[PDB]
């Protein structure tokens, strides 16, 4: 498996434009990575459909796009018609799909999914996401199970708070969306604080501490 | 790190509720355990806040809640005081607060913070969620960093969907809410899909296969 932080592997796999070396391919940029157990199949043909619908979005926030399953290429390249389809966007694949054929990436990554495998035994991976840095380290995963189809919205969403917080001395709150009010990280000084928060607002709360911030979500 | 299907660990460990045994305080139940890095912390309050908000909202879905830091007891319950006020929810705190402090399930849940330390140089947790079912096993899980506070509605969308699907012969696309079309699972004949989802639809596809099989929520 991959913790927050750890550099995330520079993995060589094939892929529908060919080899790539994982950390030439993503260069000096966000990205995010995610996984489906299996083409030809209906909740991960919403999804990647999804994916096309929102794929301006992600361009729009500098983050490139990456796909993978256990199948080949050759089942890439057939299915993604029918994932074109089901986007009703037309027009050539926004992003690649990697054919993790070994199940090398599926264990290193720990996503293989625990309920599908294909009728030989074989595992598969489950709907996984990994959003990366530019400085090629791991900010944010889930591992959600075959059963259930993830929430692309939601990832936007974090890309939004993740590239937020990376600049400026903030934290985004539970259920914060863009342009909303952010907390002060605790260790913003009140006299740092006076001149980079200057109409910073300090909820009083029982324990009398003074932790409580909020400030208008910084330009950036 | 702790993968899809694993039994979760049935650790030992203090809290406000005094030492508890994980799988004997789960008992027979769905069970979300959550982390945050720090009490007396901005975005923690507000999750812990929210939390209690939606407290109910997980107890009509037979959901028991468990949360965790790396503090100990005494600060968990005197932050708690702050939770309740940020919540606006009068009343005893409805889940137990874990203490970890000797950082034993942060590293044995691969659940440590990638910039958060103490003062004094120890790690701490991020703001990890674990869904687990009835039978131990991890369902599904998330790792969220110190900087970026949760969506509370997305767990419970994912819970329905985990309930559901556990369920019935059925999986839930790309946004689903409760109430809208699922998909029919490959492995459903359509000799099967004639008796259990009658107002099935297969929807054409370049390929020809037949996999893309929509039906109502059962």
């Amino acid at each position: 498996g991959i913790t927050l932080g750890e550099v995330f592997p520079n993995f060589e796999a094939d892929s529908t434009i060919g080899k790539l070396k994982f950390h030439d391919w993503l260069g000096n940029s966000w990205g995010v990575l995610f996984s489906h157990p299996r083409d030809f199949t209906p909740v991960s043909t919403t999804e990647l459909g999804r994916v096309i619908q929102l794929e301006g979005d992600f361009k729009k926030r500098g983050v490139k796009l990456i796909a993978l399953s256990c199948d080949n290429v050759a089942d890439h390249k057939e299915w993604s018609e029918d994932v074109k389809c089901l986007s009703g966007v037309k027009g050539d694949m926004p992003y690649p799909i990697i054919a993790d054929e070994t199940r090398e990436l599926a264990v290193k990554l720990g996503m293989v999914d625990p309920d599908e495998r294909t009728s030989t035994g074989m595992p598969l991976t489950c709907r996984a996401v990994f959003i990366i840095g530019p400085d090629k380290k791991l900010k944010l995963s889930i591992l959600y199970p075959a059963t259930t189809g993830r929430n692309f919205s939601e990832i936007l969403r974090v890309i939004d708070s993740l590239q937020l917080t990376a600049q400026k001395k903030v934290a985004t709150p539970a259920d914060w969306q863009p342009g909303d009010r952010c907390m002060v990280v605790p260790g913003v000084s009140a006299e740092e604080a006076k001149t980079l928060f200057p109409n910073m607002e300090v909820k009083a709360v029982p324990s009398g501490k003074g932790y409580l911030r909020y400030t208008p979500q910084p330009k950036s």
